[PDB]
Protein backbone atom coordinates (compact mmCIF):
# COMPACT_ATOMS: atom_id res chain seq x y z
CA UNK A 1 0.00 0.00 0.00
CA UNK A 2 1.46 3.35 -1.00
CA UNK A 3 0.64 6.41 1.09
CA UNK A 4 -1.22 4.24 3.56
CA UNK A 5 -0.79 3.87 7.30
CA UNK A 6 -0.01 1.01 9.67
CA UNK A 7 -3.34 -0.71 10.26
CA UNK A 8 -2.51 -1.95 13.70
CA UNK A 9 -2.27 -5.58 14.76
CA UNK A 10 -5.36 -7.59 13.85
CA UNK A 11 -7.47 -4.51 13.12
CA UNK A 12 -8.23 -6.08 9.72
CA UNK A 13 -9.07 -9.62 11.05
CA UNK A 14 -10.21 -10.93 7.64
CA UNK A 15 -6.90 -10.10 5.98
CA UNK A 16 -5.01 -13.21 5.03
CA UNK A 17 -1.49 -13.61 3.77
CA UNK A 18 -1.15 -16.17 1.02
CA UNK A 19 2.24 -17.72 1.74
CA UNK A 20 4.29 -20.01 -0.48
CA UNK A 21 7.42 -19.74 1.63
CA UNK A 22 6.94 -15.98 1.65
CA UNK A 23 3.98 -13.60 1.42
CA UNK A 24 2.90 -13.19 -2.19
CA UNK A 25 -0.71 -12.02 -2.02
CA UNK A 26 -3.41 -11.00 0.35
CA UNK A 27 -6.84 -12.50 0.65
CA UNK A 28 -10.01 -12.16 2.65
CA UNK A 29 -11.37 -14.81 4.96
CA UNK A 30 -15.03 -15.07 3.92
CA UNK A 31 -15.78 -17.94 6.31
CA UNK A 32 -13.92 -20.48 8.43
CA UNK A 33 -12.90 -22.62 5.45
CA UNK A 34 -12.81 -20.18 2.57
CA UNK A 35 -10.55 -17.39 1.48
CA UNK A 36 -11.23 -15.13 -1.47
CA UNK A 37 -8.25 -13.68 -3.32
CA UNK A 38 -7.30 -12.51 -6.79
CA UNK A 39 -7.24 -15.27 -9.39
CA UNK A 40 -3.93 -13.79 -10.54
CA UNK A 41 -2.65 -14.81 -7.09
CA UNK A 42 -3.24 -18.42 -8.02
CA UNK A 43 -0.39 -20.66 -6.96
CA UNK A 44 -0.11 -24.29 -5.98
CA UNK A 45 0.96 -25.00 -2.41
CA UNK A 46 -0.64 -21.92 -0.92
CA UNK A 47 -0.54 -21.77 2.84
CA UNK A 48 -3.07 -19.30 4.15
CA UNK A 49 -1.81 -17.25 7.06
CA UNK A 50 -4.54 -15.78 9.21
CA UNK A 51 -4.20 -13.53 12.23
CA UNK A 52 -1.13 -11.89 10.72
CA UNK A 53 0.26 -8.44 11.37
CA UNK A 54 4.00 -8.71 11.15
CA UNK A 55 4.43 -11.44 8.59
CA UNK A 56 8.03 -12.10 9.64
CA UNK A 57 7.44 -12.56 13.35
CA UNK A 58 5.30 -15.19 15.06
CA UNK A 59 3.32 -12.85 17.28
CA UNK A 60 1.02 -15.55 18.63
CA UNK A 61 -2.29 -15.01 16.81
CA UNK A 62 -1.44 -16.71 13.55
CA UNK A 63 -3.20 -19.67 12.05
CA UNK A 64 -1.25 -21.23 9.23
CA UNK A 65 -3.59 -23.43 7.26
CA UNK A 66 -2.71 -25.00 3.94
CA UNK A 67 -5.22 -24.78 1.11
CA UNK A 68 -7.11 -27.95 0.29
CA UNK A 69 -8.55 -26.65 -2.95
CA UNK A 70 -8.13 -23.52 -5.05
CA UNK A 71 -10.89 -22.48 -7.44
CA UNK A 72 -10.06 -19.74 -9.92
CA UNK A 73 -13.10 -18.10 -11.46
CA UNK A 74 -14.32 -20.06 -14.51
CA UNK A 75 -14.17 -16.89 -16.64
CA UNK A 76 -10.93 -15.48 -15.24
CA UNK A 77 -8.97 -13.91 -18.04
CA UNK A 78 -5.32 -13.31 -17.14
CA UNK A 79 -4.95 -10.97 -20.11
CA UNK A 80 -7.72 -8.52 -19.27
CA UNK A 81 -7.75 -9.46 -15.59
CA UNK A 82 -11.50 -9.77 -15.94
CA UNK A 83 -13.07 -12.01 -13.27
CA UNK A 84 -9.93 -11.74 -11.16
CA UNK A 85 -11.26 -13.71 -8.22
CA UNK A 86 -10.29 -17.02 -6.70
CA UNK A 87 -11.64 -19.06 -3.82
CA UNK A 88 -9.30 -21.06 -1.62
CA UNK A 89 -10.67 -23.74 0.62
CA UNK A 90 -8.64 -24.34 3.77
CA UNK A 91 -7.54 -27.88 4.64
CA UNK A 92 -8.90 -27.32 8.13
CA UNK A 93 -11.27 -24.68 9.48
CA UNK A 94 -9.84 -21.44 10.83
CA UNK A 95 -10.66 -20.78 14.48
CA UNK A 96 -12.64 -17.57 14.13
CA UNK A 97 -12.12 -15.16 17.01
CA UNK A 98 -11.43 -11.43 17.46
CA UNK A 99 -8.09 -11.38 15.65
CA UNK A 100 -9.12 -13.77 12.87
CA UNK A 101 -12.58 -13.17 11.48
CA UNK A 102 -14.50 -13.43 8.24
CA UNK A 103 -15.55 -10.40 6.19
CA UNK A 104 -19.15 -10.21 4.97
CA UNK A 105 -19.92 -10.58 1.29
CA UNK A 106 -21.85 -7.62 -0.13
CA UNK A 107 -25.62 -7.79 -0.60
CA UNK A 108 -25.38 -4.99 -3.17
CA UNK A 109 -22.66 -3.22 -5.14
CA UNK A 110 -20.86 -0.22 -3.72
CA UNK A 111 -20.95 2.96 -5.83
CA UNK A 112 -18.72 5.89 -6.68
CA UNK A 113 -17.96 7.98 -3.61
CA UNK A 114 -18.07 4.98 -1.30
CA UNK A 115 -15.09 5.08 1.06
CA UNK A 116 -13.29 1.78 1.44
CA UNK A 117 -10.42 0.29 3.42
CA UNK A 118 -7.75 -1.42 1.37
CA UNK A 119 -5.11 -3.42 3.21
CA UNK A 120 -1.97 -5.34 2.42
CA UNK A 121 1.71 -6.10 2.91
CA UNK A 122 2.49 -4.83 -0.57
CA UNK A 123 5.13 -2.37 -1.69
CA UNK A 124 4.78 1.01 0.00
CA UNK A 125 6.78 2.89 -2.60
CA UNK A 126 5.35 4.42 -5.78
CA UNK A 127 8.87 4.72 -7.22
CA UNK A 128 11.08 2.30 -5.35
CA UNK A 129 10.89 -0.87 -3.32
CA UNK A 130 9.99 -1.22 0.34
CA UNK A 131 7.86 -4.01 1.69
CA UNK A 132 6.33 -3.56 5.12
CA UNK A 133 6.41 -6.41 7.59
CA UNK A 134 3.22 -5.11 9.20
CA UNK A 135 -0.15 -4.72 7.50
CA UNK A 136 -0.73 -1.36 5.86
CA UNK A 137 -4.07 0.27 5.31
CA UNK A 138 -5.42 2.84 2.93
CA UNK A 139 -8.76 4.58 2.92
CA UNK A 140 -9.78 5.24 -0.66
CA UNK A 141 -13.09 6.10 -2.32
CA UNK A 142 -14.52 4.04 -5.15
CA UNK A 143 -14.20 6.23 -8.23
CA UNK A 144 -16.90 6.79 -10.82
CA UNK A 145 -16.94 4.32 -13.69
CA UNK A 146 -16.38 7.28 -16.02
CA UNK A 147 -13.17 8.26 -14.21
CA UNK A 148 -12.19 4.61 -14.13
CA UNK A 149 -12.89 3.95 -17.81
CA UNK A 150 -11.20 7.22 -18.75
CA UNK A 151 -8.10 6.31 -16.74
CA UNK A 152 -8.09 2.85 -18.34
CA UNK A 153 -9.69 3.09 -21.83
CA UNK A 154 -11.41 -0.15 -22.80
CA UNK A 155 -9.84 -2.02 -19.90
CA UNK A 156 -12.49 -1.55 -17.26
CA UNK A 157 -15.18 -4.23 -17.43
CA UNK A 158 -18.38 -4.51 -15.40
CA UNK A 159 -16.47 -6.71 -12.95
CA UNK A 160 -14.01 -3.97 -12.09
CA UNK A 161 -14.10 -0.64 -10.36
CA UNK A 162 -11.48 1.99 -9.66
CA UNK A 163 -10.78 3.06 -6.11
CA UNK A 164 -8.21 5.57 -4.98
CA UNK A 165 -6.96 9.01 -5.83
CA UNK A 166 -6.59 10.49 -9.28
CA UNK A 167 -3.97 12.78 -7.76
CA UNK A 168 -1.91 9.68 -7.04
CA UNK A 169 0.16 9.27 -3.90
CA UNK A 170 -2.15 6.66 -2.36
CA UNK A 171 -2.82 3.30 -3.98
CA UNK A 172 -2.46 -0.46 -3.72
CA UNK A 173 0.80 -1.87 -5.01
CA UNK A 174 2.56 -5.15 -5.71
CA UNK A 175 1.99 -7.70 -2.97
CA UNK A 176 -1.37 -6.18 -2.09
CA UNK A 177 -2.95 -8.23 -4.82
CA UNK A 178 -5.79 -10.44 -3.74
CA UNK A 179 -6.23 -8.19 -0.72
CA UNK A 180 -9.56 -6.90 0.57
CA UNK A 181 -11.30 -3.69 -0.40
CA UNK A 182 -13.89 -3.46 2.34
CA UNK A 183 -16.46 -0.70 2.33
CA UNK A 184 -18.82 -0.36 5.28
CA UNK A 185 -17.93 -3.81 6.59
CA UNK A 186 -18.54 -5.57 3.27
CA UNK A 187 -15.92 -7.00 0.95
CA UNK A 188 -16.62 -4.96 -2.19
CA UNK A 189 -13.37 -5.49 -4.02
CA UNK A 190 -10.19 -7.47 -4.37
CA UNK A 191 -6.94 -5.67 -5.10
CA UNK A 192 -6.62 -6.58 -8.75
CA UNK A 193 -4.39 -4.32 -10.84
CA UNK A 194 -3.04 -0.93 -11.75
CA UNK A 195 -0.57 0.46 -14.30
CA UNK A 196 1.71 1.21 -11.37
CA UNK A 197 1.35 2.35 -7.80
CA UNK A 198 0.04 5.72 -6.70
CA UNK A 199 0.37 7.15 -10.19
CA UNK A 200 -1.40 10.38 -11.09
CA UNK A 201 -4.68 9.63 -12.91
CA UNK A 202 -4.07 5.89 -12.71
CA UNK A 203 -6.17 4.63 -9.77
CA UNK A 204 -6.04 1.02 -8.67
CA UNK A 205 -8.53 -1.33 -10.30
CA UNK A 206 -10.36 -3.82 -8.13
CA UNK A 207 -12.49 -6.87 -8.74
CA UNK A 208 -16.14 -5.96 -8.18
CA UNK A 209 -16.91 -8.71 -5.65
CA UNK A 210 -20.64 -7.96 -5.70
CA UNK A 211 -20.84 -9.56 -9.15
CA UNK A 212 -19.49 -12.83 -7.75
CA UNK A 213 -21.54 -13.38 -4.63
CA UNK A 214 -23.74 -15.96 -6.42
CA UNK A 215 -20.72 -17.84 -7.77
CA UNK A 216 -18.94 -17.63 -4.41
CA UNK A 217 -21.97 -19.00 -2.59
CA UNK A 218 -22.66 -21.75 -5.13
CA UNK A 219 -19.03 -22.78 -5.22
CA UNK A 220 -18.61 -22.90 -1.46
CA UNK A 221 -21.88 -24.80 -1.10
CA UNK A 222 -20.66 -27.55 -3.41
CA UNK A 223 -17.03 -27.91 -2.33
O1 LIG B 1 0.30 -2.61 -15.44
C1 LIG B 1 0.44 -3.74 -14.95
C2 LIG B 1 -0.45 -4.80 -15.56
C3 LIG B 1 -1.90 -4.58 -15.00
C4 LIG B 1 -2.95 -5.38 -15.79
N1 LIG B 1 -2.87 -5.01 -17.22
C5 LIG B 1 -4.05 -5.00 -18.01
C6 LIG B 1 -3.96 -5.02 -19.41
C7 LIG B 1 -5.14 -5.00 -20.17
N2 LIG B 1 -6.35 -4.96 -19.56
C8 LIG B 1 -6.46 -4.94 -18.20
C9 LIG B 1 -5.31 -4.96 -17.40
C10 LIG B 1 -1.59 -5.44 -17.81
C11 LIG B 1 -0.43 -4.68 -17.13
N3 LIG B 1 1.30 -3.95 -13.98
C12 LIG B 1 2.11 -2.83 -13.49
C13 LIG B 1 1.90 -2.70 -11.98
N4 LIG B 1 2.32 -3.96 -11.37
S1 LIG B 1 2.39 -3.82 -9.74
O2 LIG B 1 3.06 -2.57 -9.43
O3 LIG B 1 2.99 -5.03 -9.25
C14 LIG B 1 0.76 -3.73 -9.09
C15 LIG B 1 0.09 -4.90 -8.72
C16 LIG B 1 -1.21 -4.84 -8.24
C17 LIG B 1 -1.85 -3.60 -8.13
C18 LIG B 1 -3.15 -3.53 -7.66
C19 LIG B 1 -3.78 -2.29 -7.57
CL1 LIG B 1 -5.40 -2.22 -6.99
C20 LIG B 1 -3.12 -1.12 -7.95
C21 LIG B 1 -1.82 -1.19 -8.43
C22 LIG B 1 -1.18 -2.42 -8.53
C23 LIG B 1 0.12 -2.50 -9.01
C24 LIG B 1 1.47 -5.09 -11.80
C25 LIG B 1 1.54 -5.25 -13.34
CA1 LIG C 1 3.23 -12.86 12.29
Amino acid sequence: IVGGYTCGANTVPYQVSLNSGYHFCGGSLINSQWVVSAAHCYKSGIQVRLGEDNINVVEGNEQFISASKSIVHPSYNSNTLNNDIMLIKLKSAASLNSRVASISLPTSCASAGTQCLISGWGNTKSSGTSYPDVLKCLKAPILSDSSCKSAYPGQITSNMFCAGYLEGGKDSCQGDSGGPVVCSGKLQGIVSWGSGCAQKNKPGVYTKVCNYVSWIKQTIASN
